[PDB]
């Protein structure tokens, strides 16, 4: 599940960590992550970056099936109350045959330009017969919390689908030594209406 025999992608957590007294924590969860669909990657050009290492020249210079689309449903239905000791984070963890350095370019995208882009380098842990690679509590920008309550503001649920279609956020992981595209993940966003669920679809994107 999203990626390649170099590169695969364990777990993909974005939470928010609450705690009202020592007695009774909560960590809710945003977002949580064997043919994939097929997927024109052309659609979806227009919202994230067309410029120089935009997507399209990404695609041309990375291998064709490291890229994918992700499809989050995000779970926005969570109590957001005193600020407490509450922590906003984005928790990944990459398992690969081959040792490496790796590095995380997370560009939060608004109208299809970057807004905010997170870099992160990590180094390689042999764990179980393979190297693990864990980004573990990602403090989360601030400008995406303060968009957080933009948008649990918002009234009508078929309002913020409306914004979400402008934000997306694209994952590109990259080999630091031979600057080779080992993985990419082209994220788009919409609230799911449940009690309490969160639901994700993987697609491949190939050019057609
Ligand atoms: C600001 C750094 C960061 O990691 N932002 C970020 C990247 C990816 C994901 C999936 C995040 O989590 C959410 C995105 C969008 C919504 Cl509506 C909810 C959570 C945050």
């Amino acid at each position: 599940s999203i990626g390649t025999t170099k590169l695969r992608l364990v777990e993909f957590s974005a939470f928010l960590e609450q705690q009202r007294d020592p007695d009774s924590y909560n960590k809710h969860l945003f977002v949580h992550i064997p043919l994939l669909e097929s997927v024109d990657i052309r659609q979806i050009y227009d919202k994230f970056p067309e410029k120089k290492g935009g997507l399209k020249e990404l695609f041309g210079k990375g291998p064709q099936n490291a890229f994918f689309l992700v499809k989050f449903w995000a779970d926005l239905n969570c109590n957001i109350q005193d600020d407490a000791g509450a922590f906003y984070g984005v928790t990944s963890q990459y398992e690969s045959s081959e040792n490496m350095t790796v590095t995380c370019s997370t560009k939060v995208c608004s109208f299809g330009k970057q807004v905010v882009e997170k870099v992160e380098t990590e180094y390689a842990r042999f764990e179980n017969g393979r190297f693990v690679y864990r980004i573990n509590r990602s403090p989360m920008c601030e400008y995406m919390i303060n968009f957080i309550h933009k948008l649990k503001h918002l009234p009508e649920k078929y309002m913020m689908n409306s914004v979400l279609e402008n934000f997306t956020i694209l994952l590109v992981v990259t080999n630091r030594d031979t600057q080779e595209t080992l993985l990419c993940m082209a994220c788009v966003f919409e609230v799911s209406n449940s009690e309490h669920g969160a639901q994700h679809h993987i697609y491949r994107l190939v050019k057609d």
